[PDB]
């Protein structure tokens, strides 16, 4: 039985190119796959961004409690949860809850400008010791996933450390730490990606990501019953400009992963 | 004509039954199949349960903040949200958002208890027009969905005028049926029934079940881009008692009455 041949042959049958790295929290063991190869974040990057502005709010202490304009010209594919609120204002927590747990890209991009534009983002993750990540653009275009463009990608390996650091390490402060975890919980996005590789009686956060190439992504906080958690990462993208979504490829490479 | 040749071709390749009823709130037409036969609803009643509570919550004021204690003894399959908080409290809206949002059996069984009984959650369904529903027994046991077993069943037909009335119509006050459709569209659970048969700019609020017998179903309201709302119940079984669960058949039960 062989988690290599698993995971290679999904990825032959699937016509793309998979990324993987788990993290075992009880022993720091890890299972990778393409995991030094750079991949479009998509919509997985709003967790470093939501985390940098929960950073700035250990010191700027109200920080989530302030209003932020949404304009109609602030609406971007998709907004569901902002276009409730056009011309009225949402909180920076609301603006990070809608970011994280819902598809909004105009929640992302107020995040973005909190820290001062895609920059900002990229300064946070070196900040925390993350080398590899690089936000480059706004919503909707980091979201092209163009084959060998190094914008707004990090690395499956680099991904499950930074996630493990801010979910489960000490790269935020406790409730802020808390607060994460609690938004990743609450994900409406996820159950068909990672959490459908997994038995139903795990606990699961995660962000998940789509774009161009067919690109879908999941990254993954995950409390198995009475064991140390793990962090899983999923990346996978394809070669026609205009594939479809493949999540259950997403799911299949949890399956493999965990099993056993 | 074209949609129920393709229900039935869905269903006849499937190895189960399936049963839908899709209304449309811009004509109020209906989209129809085994709609009249009974089928388990296992978690999909947690929303009549929440409802329920959400309606008493409109004569006692401040019920939802009302602490309940949460004993060992309590906790059934599953319990992500509950187990937190054993020999601890939970309020009335912690416990309607977990047996709404998550997986949570124990908080559904906490709903129940501050009904009645399963026969009050019955009540509450006849007080708002439903004749149809019935619930019989407490988690887990109410979703064994064996074949056959009228317990703990609804119709499709039901279900779908049932959970019009309560996110759209008047059955609640305006208030709380603001409330429901607010945990809806936080499920957590839905990404893989429904919602991966619509399009991806689609908003959708829903409530997935699970049980024996591969029974797996899914209630939705569904909001497409700048169209009138969608009610849409799909509810499927198996004939072992041991059958995996068929959420991609959902899906394409979604994507076929919607097609159009
Ligand atoms: C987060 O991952 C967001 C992804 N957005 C894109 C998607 O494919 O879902 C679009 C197309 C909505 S965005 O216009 O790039
Ligand atoms: C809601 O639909 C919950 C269903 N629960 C069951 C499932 O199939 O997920 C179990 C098996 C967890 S419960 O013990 O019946």
């Amino acid at each position: 039985a062989d988690v290599q041949q698993k995971l290679a042959e999904l990825e032959r049958q699937s016509g793309g190119r998979l990324g993987v790295a788990l993290i075992n929290t009880a022993d720091n063991s890890q299972i990778l796959y393409r995991a030094d190869e750079r991949f479009p974040m998509c919509s997985t990057s709003k967790v470093m961004a939501a985390a940098a502005v929960l950073k700035q709010s250990e010191t700027q202490k109200q920080l989530l409690n302030q209003p932020v304009e949404i304009k109609p010209a602030d609406l971007v594919n998709y907004n569901p949860i902002a276009e409730k609120h056009v011309n009225g204002t949402m909180t920076l927590a609301e603006l990070s809850a809608a970011a994280l747990q819902y598809t909004d890209n105009t929640a992302m991009n107020k995040l973005i400008a909190q820290l001062g534009g895609p920059g900002g983002v990229t300064a946070f993750a070196r900040a925390i010791g993350d080398e590899t990540f690089r936000l480059d653009r706004t919503e909707p275009t980091l979201n092209t996933a163009i084959p060998g463009d190094p914008r707004d990608t990090t690395t499956p390996r680099a991904m499950a450390q930074t996630l493990r650091q801010l979910t489960l390490g000490h790269a935020l402060g406790e409730t802020q730490r808390a607060q994460l975890v609690t938004w990743l919980k609450g994900n409406t996005t996820g159950a068909a990606s990672i959490r459908a590789g997994l038995p139903a009686s795990w606990v699961v956060g995660d962000k998940t990501g789509s774009g161009g190439y067919g690109t879908t992504n999941d990254i993954a906080v995950i409390w198995p019953k009475d064991r140390a958690p793990l962090i899983l990462v999923t990346y996978f993208t394809q070669p026609q400009p205009k594939a479809e979504s493949r999540r259950d490829v997403l799911a299949s490479a949890a399956k493999i992963v965990t099993d056993g």
